[PDB]
């Protein structure tokens, strides 16, 4: 059966939509009135109020700020924490910081907050309410959708989905973050974000782990041209894992009235924010599996250069050559959560074959890094380790390492090798010397 309502056109309740594995419930989506959506423009001109855009009403757009030489970001949001309902845009002004763009806020909060199955059903509606505002601007302002972005976060990211697959792919680009997984994943691709919605479509996963039993509320289906798993994509760092319980009562979880430790989930957004600001600390790695990328693999950035995960990922050479490519990097557990992935090798020297754990520092003219461990077992001289470590600072030029080891022996690296990932730059260093254990040996250039 279907509920049809007007310039939105109809909705359907049969399969794929409704009466699935995934979606027992052939309930419909709620009317356009009750979800009540809400497009709130935020342009750099007008970063702290609001400028409420209407397609049926297009004076509203007319009237505002809206510059149609410029770029426009949708950004929807899906489930909301507790103190977190000023994050959209918070996320704008970031953006007004580095480019002139007309960012809208999507407030569906009426139509989301309400049980799960009924708030997924509802993002059908704000997806054709996106869709028919992007149409408006094309159809009558000239106003391409290539200059359109929809980043859409948990069940925003099916929103997003949906208004592209609406707009026959034809919408600039779609970023989905920690798309939601329950309703959603392992359904047909008309029901759910996937590559086809857009031009180009991007992914960051931050809460992958199964809703039952691990309470992920994250997809680990792959579903962007660019599947990014920042940490391995399911635990983060900083971020309190949720207790391994009882289905979920994903309802009372969306709901509020179960426990249930968001952080992981709301990650996704929090790197996006960092990453308008800092996209160099986000370079991504693409690799066949998370372990490989772990084992030292994938390093440095291939030919194509590196996606930088968030807000710079269009820049990406090959982010459209196939789908669903699997991108890897770790983050910082706060603040800013940049990492720099530095692959250094080591070539140990001395007279005694030792027990112990040898560690390097970088110094450059950005400054230097704390020491970080290499290899830790039996210690050979001219045996040589390798190790990628994610450092929390960017050193940039390198013009010294520091070697140490640890448990009167003395051992020594004579060659040390640090290649940084953008370019595959290999920097050498040298030494004829050895020291003491927890005594500091400079390597110098060569
Ligand atoms: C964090 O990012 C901000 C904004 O780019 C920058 O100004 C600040 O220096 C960064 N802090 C660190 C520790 O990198």
């Amino acid at each position: 059966k279907e509920v049809c309502y007007g310039h939105l056109g109809c909705f359907s309740n049969d399969k794929p939509w409704a009466g699935m594995l995934q979606r027992p419930l052939k309930i419909f989506p709620w009317s356009p009135e009750d979800i009540d959506t809400r497009f709130l423009l935020y342009t750099n001109e007008n970063p702290n109020n609001y400028q409420k855009i209407s397609a049926t009403e297009p004076d509203t757009i007319k009237f505002s700020n809206f510059q149609l030489d410029r770029k426009t970001r949708f950004i929807v949001h899906g489930f909301i924490d507790k103190g977190e309902d000023g994050w959209l845009l918070d996320m704008c002004k970031k953006m007004f910081q580095v480019e002139k763009v007309n960012c809208i806020c999507v407030d569906w909060r009426r139509g989301s907050r309400t049980e799960y199955t009924q708030a997924s059903y509802n993002t059908r509606v704000v997806g054709a309410e996106i869709a028919f505002l992007v149409q408006v601007l094309s159809t009558e302002m000239g106003y391409s959708p290539e200059n359109v972005h929809l980043i859409g976060h948990s069940l925003g990211a099916h929103v997003v989905g949906e208004a592209g697959r609406r707009l026959e792919g034809h919408v600039g680009r779609i970023t989905g973050l920690d798309p939601a997984e329950p309703c959603f994943q392992g359904l047909p691709e008309e029901v759910r974000l996937d590559p086809s919605d857009a031009m180009f479509v991007d992914v960051i996963h931050t809460d992958s782990a199964p809703i039952i039993p691990y309470l992920g509320f994250g997809m680990s289906q792959k579903v962007g041209h660019l599947d990014f798993f920042p940490n391995g994509g399911k635990e983060m760092p900083g971020c309190q894992k949720n207790i391994l319980s009882t289905i979920v009562d994903i309802n009372g979880i969306w709901e509020g009235t179960q426990n249930f430790v968001a952080c992981n989930h709301l990650r996704s957004y929090k790197y996006y924010a960092s990453s308008i600001l800092n996209p160099d600390g986000f370079l991504g790695y693409p690799c066949s599996s998370y372990e490989k990328f772990q084992q030292n693999d994938c390093f440095p950035c291939p030919e194509e250069g590196c996606p930088k995960m968030g807000h710079y990922a269009d820049q990406f050479e090959g982010k459209t050559a196939t789908v669903e490519q699997t991108v890897y990097l770790n983050t910082g557990d706060s603040g800013n959560f940049t990492r720099w992935r530095y692959k250094v090798s080591v070539t140990l020297s001395g007279a005694k074959k030792l027990s112990g754990y040898i560690l390097v520092a970088l110094y450059g003219n950005n400054g230097n890094s704390k020491q970080y461990e290499i290899f830790k077992g039996s210690l050979k001289p001219e045996a040589r380790h390798v190790r990628d470590i994610d450092v929390d600072i960017n050193v940039g030029e390198i013009q010294k390492v520091k070697f140490l080891w640890n448990n009167r022996p003395t051992l020594g690296a004579s060659q040390i090798t640090v290649q940084s990932g953008v370019d595959g730059k290999e920097y050498n260093f040298c030494s004829s010397d050895t020291v003491r254990e927890d005594v500091l040996q400079s390597l110098y250039p060569c």
